[PDB]
């Protein structure tokens, strides 16, 4: 944890000394076209400017502070630019919680252009601090951030090629994998014959090279279909996040900052969190806590998420759990509602409305059925 903190405060030093001293960066756009709107006005922009102290208004809003505008447009944005509607990203059939590139976006002419502006945005989040859970894949995040992709990485992406390409390497090849440094692949219809490198064609897969074709295949594979989209992607980061400031963060560190805290712990969870009109020894309060210590870590998530709009717990806890304006611990609200209904969250405040249940098996029961699907 030390090892990482130190690193975290090297970066945001060295990051300090590249924002310039005088100017701004100036953005107006409305709320209902902040993607689009973003999109004209950042682009617009060089590099140099993307590092300037923000100044942001949302259009027809005299807005309360300069620097509450910038973390609300700043995280709104971010969020908003993943949504599916605009042709960059979409969830997995597979794995319905993973958002992952469209490799259709071309649809879209001026996708490049796009995923560039995406890219940015990512790259300014970094610069101000803010730690946004995605919902890439790990191997996702680390190409980005500029470390090489592993066989290892290719065990959830491909499991069949991956034990494959496993074999490849441990085992002796010769007269059994007839193979040479050309992959082919089904793209749109057609069968892509795509050469690994140079000649590939003619050069056929053996001991001595066998070390360097699962490289490249590796490569190859992990970005199949999105290649020019992720490189946009990159391009867009790296104008704002020089590669040279990250190698010193390694692939389980990656992992911490984005994703936070590898288990929802129950016990940071109810000493940081706000009670309203309910009080500590309250059977709601009491009922609510033995739920959660019932549920296990996908049931948590499922439960933050609900009332928060992410599962992912800072590396300082609960404590540091934040809403819309800025520091906001989860609270519970027992409400003057029917104890038919459902609770009910709101995402901006950490806050979850509870109705007086009568039992512990109702509060667990309705509390489920609010977190399914
Ligand atoms: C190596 C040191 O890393 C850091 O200092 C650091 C900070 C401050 N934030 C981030 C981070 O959260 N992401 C990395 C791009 C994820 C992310 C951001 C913006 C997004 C998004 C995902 O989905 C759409 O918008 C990192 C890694």
């Amino acid at each position: 944890k030390r090892d990482l903190v130190q690193k975290l405060k090297i970066l945001r030093q060295e990051l300090s000394q590249q924002q310039p001293q005088a100017g701004h960066c100036r953005i107006e756009v409305s709320r209902e076209e902040i993607f689009e709107e973003s999109y004209r006005q950042v682009m617009k922009m060089r590099p140099k400017d993307l590092w300037k102290r923000l100044m942001i208004k949302f259009r027809g809003e005299e807005g309360l502070d300069y620097g509450g505008v910038a973390r609300e447009w700043l995280y709104l944005l971010s969020h908003e630019m993943l949504n599916p509607y605009y042709g960059l990203f979409q969830y997995s059939r597979d794995d319905i919680y993973t958002l992952q590139i469209n490799p259709d976006s071309a649809v879209n002419p001026e996708h490049l252009s796009y995923f560039h502006f995406v890219g940015r945005i990512m790259g300014m989040a970094v610069f101000h601090g803010h730690y946004i859970d995605g919902g890439f894949t790990l191997p996702f995040y680390k190409q980005l951030l500029g470390k090489s992709i592993t066989l290892d990485d290719m065990e959830l992406v491909d499991p069949d090629l991956h034990n494959s390409l496993v074999w490849i390497l441990e085992n002796d090849i010769t007269g059994v994998l007839d193979h040479t440094f050309c992959v082919e692949h089904n793209a749109y219809g057609e069968i892509i014959q795509h050469e690994l490198k140079p000649n590939g064609k003619s050069i056929p897969v053996n001991e001595e090279n066998k070390k360097e074709y699962v490289r490249l295949y590796v490569n190859w594979r992990f970005l199949r279909g999105i290649e020019a989209q992720f490189l946009a992607l990159q391009k867009g980061f790296n104008e704002v996040i020089p590669q040279h400031l990250l190698k010193t963060f390694d692939e389980k560190e990656l992992e911490l900052i984005i994703c936070g805290l590898g288990k929802i712990d129950v016990n940071d969870w109810k000493v940081n969190t706000r009670l309203k009109h309910c009080t500590p020894d309250s059977n709601i309060v009491k009922w609510f806590w033995k739920a959660v210590e019932f549920f296990d870590e996908e049931r948590r998530a499922r439960l933050l998420q609900f009332v928060t709009g992410s599962s992912r717990v800072p590396l300082q806890g609960f404590k540091a759990l934040q809403g819309a304006a800025g520091p906001r611990l989860f609270t519970i609200h027992q409400i003057d509602a029917c104890t038919n209904n459902l609770p009910k969250a709101h995402t901006c405040f950490n806050r979850i409305d509870i109705p007086p249940y009568e039992s512990y098996e109702k509060l667990y029961e309705k509390l489920l059925t609010a977190i399914e699907e």
